[PDB]
């Protein structure tokens, strides 16, 4: 009898030793469930970051669109400045070929006013093709002056140009926008939380780690004690 519960003490070490096996088995569930999450946190830093990328595409295109967008509001304002002194320029030098041609038809008839000596009255003929031809390109200069109006007020329907090149550096990127700083701001929270994961779950395993240190150790003397008592007897 005095053996028989000497035995029935040994059977905690059964107790203990399994114990042992149940808590090694409570670990490795944790260890690949964590390497399941690095697997995922692989896979959400990688989006992130190509995501972040391509949000530096955009800031590739509009600097380069803005370096477009304001040099052609250089050419509008230039454009429209040198329409308002061409068509200035063009009536000013309109009203030149008015003042040309008045002064024209008086000189024909002053000269035959006279005549109505006549040499005098030729003189003022002489004095004719002269008012008359200093006056008659400039009838005709100013008419090619419009000229210049005709590609300048055009080239400000290149100032239309740069709205319809615009749009499509807006509803390319708005849309874009929407795309990638939406979806880069919430592929982050997925990271940083798998991360909070795993450094709990690696916490939640040291304390069962160092749980097994002093389990594995408690057995070396229940099946040292027995052994030494079981060469005893």
């Amino acid at each position: 009898m005095a053996k028989e519960e000497e035995l029935a003490e040994s059977s905690a070490i059964s107790a203990k030793e399994a114990k042992i096996e149940d808590t090694r088995d409570k670990i490795q569930a944790l260890d690949e469930s964590v390497d399941e999450l690095q697997q995922v946190l692989l896979v959400t830093s990688e989006e992130l970051e190509k995501l972040e990328g391509r949000k530096e595409v955009l800031k590739e295109r509009k600097k380069n669109a803005v370096q477009n967008q304001e040099q052609l509001e250089e050419a509008i304002v230039q454009f429209q400045q040198k329409e308002t002194v061409l068509k200035e320029e063009l009536s000013k030098q309109e009203a030149v070929f008015e003042t040309l041609q008045a002064e024209v038809k008086q000189l024909r008839a002053q000269v035959k006013e006279k005549q109505q000596l006549s040499n005098e009255l030729t003189e003022l003929k002489i004095a004719a093709a002269k008012k008359e031809q200093a006056c008659k390109g400039e009838e005709d200069n100013l008419a090619r002056l419009k000229k210049e109006l005709t590609e300048t007020e055009l080239a400000l329907k290149e100032a239309k140009e740069d709205l319809s090149f615009l749009t499509s550096e807006m509803s390319s990127s708005t849309s874009g926008e929407e795309k990638l700083e939406e979806a880069a701001k919430h592929k982050l929270n997925d990271k940083t939380k798998t991360i909070e994961l795993i450094a709990l779950r690696r916490d939640q395993r040291i304390k069962l780690q160092h749980g097994l240190d002093t389990y594995e150790r408690e057995l070396k003397e229940m099946k040292r004690l027995y052994k030494q008592k079981t060469t005893l007897l």
